[PDB]
């Protein structure tokens, strides 16, 4: 019950509120910004395979659509030897 993980992103004006209609649908969804980006909030831990490395791979030539947006998540970011795990991390 403290472990908590967030993830933001900043995309145009419009598709960001739409965003936070979602997240706010759910009783659960944290906020944070409003104004200039959306952050998030979690409680618990995240993992990932290498399968997504793979697909940032063949995407890893979007980073100039990334510097627009922004982008964030969990908090942290463990890496292994080639799996990404990411929990709460302070």
């Amino acid at each position: 019950m403290s472990s908590l993980v967030y993830i933001a992103f900043q995309d145009n004006d419009n598709a960001r509120y739409v965003v936070e209609a979602i997240i706010q649908d759910n009783p659960h969804a944290v906020v944070q910004h409003h104004p200039a980006m959306i952050r998030i909030e979690a409680e618990k831990r995240l993992e990932i395979r290498r399968e997504t490395v793979e697909e940032n791979l063949g995407r890893a030539w979007d980073v100039q659509e990334m510097l627009v947006d922004v982008i964030t998540i969990g908090g942290n970011v463990d890496e292994d030897d080639d799996r990404f795990v990411l929990e709460w991390k302070n």
